[PDB]
């Protein structure tokens, strides 16, 4: 397993999973190509009553309503496709492992969503994948797409 790597700001290589390993960071990852994709993964701890929380995404202060009725951690995948748009809550990963994933592949950004141990991948399309850069606020590992079955096993079982 390649890593752990320290939090960083870099352009992740195509066709590799970034496996994200937070402790208590509220913003786990911010990725954008500054044109048609913004992705932020927010971490919401177990047993959080419906409330507004403040997050700094891409240098902008945002108020985002969160809730987590479960004993699992939730990664909220916040998305927009235009610099002037509000973020939408696109997907959730509900996790007992506290691991999330991010990959640039096939003109798309890929993430895991759903509830462990049945979390699966889905994508957001981009016209400029090569310019997607990520601020990663957590320890992480790198896994080639060839070994996605191992990435899925980590996401779902730790």
């Amino acid at each position: 397993l390649d890593g752990p790597y320290q939090p960083t700001n870099f352009k992740p290589p195509n066709d590799y999973w970034i496996l994200l390993n937070p402790t208590n960071q509220q913003v786990v990852l911010e990725g954008t190509n500054k044109t048609d994709i913004w992705v932020a993964l927010l971490l919401v701890e177990p047993n959080v009553t419906n409330q507004s929380r403040q997050y700094t995404l891409f240098g902008e202060t945002k108020q985002i309503t969160v809730e987590n009725n479960t004993n699992k951690w939730k990664f909220f995948e916040m998305f927009r496709s235009n610099v002037s748009a509000e973020f939408q809550h696109k997907r959730t990963l509900t996790s007992d492992t506290k691991l999330a994933g991010f990959m640039k592949f096939y003109n798309s950004v890929w993430t895991f969503h759903g509830e462990t141990p049945h979390a699966t991948t889905d994508y957001s399309s981009t016209s400029n994948l090569s310019e997607v850069e990520t601020v990663i606020h957590v320890e992480f590992y790198i896994i080639p797409r060839s070994q996605e079955s191992k990435c899925s096993e980590y996401i779902n079982t730790g």
